[PDB]
């Protein structure tokens, strides 16, 4: 589990997406798994304006942080998961490291803010929501 929050923005897996998310909904893209709702308090995350390819994720089924090295988001094929069937996940960006169904809304982070959430795993890769192309999560 986990979400971003940003301004008045809640940013989290659609998949875990709750009833109050789906009636405060932003945008939500099902080929990216994202969701976006609006909050009433105001979030102090700050989204990465940037093309880093190395940071660091929180890994809930280890309760570890892992620094990584992560691939340009990109269209890539996901197999079926206890959530979702084989399709191309889009925005999505791939590292070398442990991912289970519950590390999903784990945050990836460099020094300039969140890049992504967990939202993919298996075969000893973890798979992470690019939103750093969301420039209007940054406004209004
Ligand atoms: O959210 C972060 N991790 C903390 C770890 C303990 C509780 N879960 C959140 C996070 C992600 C990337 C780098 C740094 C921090
Ligand atoms: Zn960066």
């Amino acid at each position: 589990s986990g979400a971003i929050y940003v301004g008045n923005y809640r940013v989290v897996n659609r998949h875990l997406a709750t009833h109050n998310d789906w009636a405060n909904l932003v945008w939500e893209d099902s080929s990216r798994d994202l969701l976006v709702s609006s909050t009433t308090a105001q979030g102090c995350d700050t989204i990465a304006r940037c093309d880093c390819q190395t940071g660091v994720y929180y890994c809930s089924s280890r309760r570890k942080h892992y620094p990584v090295s992560f691939s340009k988001p990109s269209l890539i094929f996901v197999e079926a998961s206890e959530y979702y069937p084989a399709r191309y996940q889009s925005h999505l960006m791939l590292a070398v490291g442990h991912s289970e169904p519950g590390d999903c809304g784990g945050i990836l982070r460099c020094q300039h803010g969140v890049v992504g959430i967990v939202s993919t795993g298996g075969n000893g890769l973890v798979g992470f929501a690019d939103v750093r192309d969301l420039l209007w999560l940054d406004e209004e």
